């Protein structure tokens, strides 16, 4: 029920799944993983 990678994230609609390992990307507006 989130988003993927990828995926244009927006800093008000983080739907991209925090609890596992997609975060809004600080450098691009895309999602990405969490080393």
């Amino acid at each position: 029920e989130c988003l993927e990678i990828f995926k244009a994230c927006n800093p008000s609609n983080d739907q991209c799944c925090k609890s596992s390992k997609l975060v809004c990307s600080r450098k691009t507006r895309w999602c990405a993983y969490q080393i």
